[PDB]
Order: structure tokens, then C-alpha cells, then sequence
């Protein structure tokens, strides 16, 4: 099952809602994210140049898929197919961006 | 600002979050909405074929817009210029269902 982040657009992108599958890949409980920017899912063996694409992305509200080394709460390292779109309004104001992360570590 | 309503994919698509817009929209707080099909939105002259082409995109997950009359909590008619679209893992999964209303009332 894919976890599932839905963050604000502006002022860095604080998480508003994970599904339950968030919390089973990550070990994060709900209460432990919310209004936090995801970026902590990151650590020193994360690729900076894919972390600089997802930053230049979410700036353009552009969709954007990668595949980035993130950390369970407890330290374990896994593999995020992370892929992030901007909801835009039919005036093409971006209300939110929503993340799919599925752990393709295995 | 834009209404934002997200659901599950499967069993009947229950509201899992709304955004403080759709409350300002709809005068339902979060508490009144989630676990629920948003169908409580529509009353006595919301356009049957208009919920018909949201049931068949729904059904085969694919993107729609509709201009559709729904009901404040109070009762009052509004229309809601609706668009819903799937949330897909990289597998073509349906994770999700995204919902924007904007009163263009
Ligand atoms: C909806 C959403 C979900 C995100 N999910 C993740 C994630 O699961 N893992 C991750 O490393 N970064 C994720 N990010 C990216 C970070 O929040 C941040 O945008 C990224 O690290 C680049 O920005 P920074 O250089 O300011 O940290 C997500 C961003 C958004 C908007
Ligand atoms: C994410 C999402 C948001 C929705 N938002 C609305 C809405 O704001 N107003 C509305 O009348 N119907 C909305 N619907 C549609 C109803 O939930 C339902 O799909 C529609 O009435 C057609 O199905 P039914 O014939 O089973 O009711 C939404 C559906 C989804 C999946």
C-alpha cells in the first residue's frame, strides 16, 4: 500500500494529511507530522542534487516523480518512489500538493 | 479560495480531509463531513445527469469537471464548479480521490 501526504502550497508546504500507509512506511504517527515540511524524512546519504530537483519542482508548482532515500523515525533508511503534483483550482491557483511515496526498497 | 476535499479510493469514497475553505463554502466543519460520501452536498434540484457522469468517472477513475447545484448546511443552494481527479501510485494504483469547489455562485 503507497502513503499518501497532502501538504498547504504556500510558506513550506506543511503537511495537513498522511493516509494510514504514511504511518506504516515511514513509523510516523499523524500527530508527529502534521504542519512539519516532509524534508525530515531526509538524512545524510539522501542525494542532494535529487533533493535540489524537488525543491526547484514544488517552487514551480510542477509535478515531479524521483526516487529518494528517506528515514523511518527510528533511523532505518528505505528506498521513496516519491511522486508529487500540485491541486490547482480551474483558475489554475494551486490550493495543495499531494505525495504518493511507495518504499521500493525490497 | 478554492474548496479541497480528498477521499478514499475504494468503498464508497468517504471524505478522509477537507481544507478550511470548503468549511467557509459549505458552513460543514470537518467533524460533520469525514467518514462521508460528499453526495450530502446535493438536494431537491441538483441535475441528475450531471451526478451520473460523476458516478461513471468515479467508477473508471478519470478526471471531470462539473458545475454542479449543491446545499450549504443552512440550506442555501450554491453553485460548485467541482473538478475531481484520482491520486495514482507509479503502479497506476488508485490511492486516492482529490475534489476543488469554488462557489461561482
Ligand atoms: C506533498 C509533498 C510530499 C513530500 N514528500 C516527501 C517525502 O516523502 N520524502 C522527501 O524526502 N521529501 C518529500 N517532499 C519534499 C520536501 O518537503 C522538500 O520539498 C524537499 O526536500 C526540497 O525542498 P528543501 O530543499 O526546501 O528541503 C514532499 C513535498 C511535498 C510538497
Ligand atoms: C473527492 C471527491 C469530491 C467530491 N465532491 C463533491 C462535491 O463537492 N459535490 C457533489 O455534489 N459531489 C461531490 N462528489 C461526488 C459524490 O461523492 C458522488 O460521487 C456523486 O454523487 C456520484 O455518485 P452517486 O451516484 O453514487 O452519488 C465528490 C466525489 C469525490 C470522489
Amino acid at each position: 500500500a503507497s502513503g499518501m501526504t497532502v501538504t498547504d502550497a504556500g510558506a513550506d508546504q506543511p503537511i495537513v494529511f498522511v493516509n494510514r500507509a504514511f504511518s506504516t512506511i515511514t513509523g510516523y504517527a499523524p500527530n508527529e507530522v502534521l504542519g512539519r515540511n516532509a524534508r525530515f524524512l531526509q538524512g545524510p546519504q539522501t542525494d542532494a542534487a535529487t533533493v535540489a530537483r524537488l525543491r526547484e519542482a514544488i517552487a514551480a508548482a510542477r509535478p515531479i516523480q524521483e526516487r529518494i532515500l528517506n528515514y523511518r523515525k527510528d533511523g532505518q533508511p528505505f528506498w521513496n518512489q516519491l511522486s508529487i503534483s500540485p491541486v490547482r483550482d480551474e483558475t489554475g491557483n494551486v490550493v495543495a500538493f499531494v505525495g504518493v511515496q511507495t518504499d521500493v526498497t525490497a
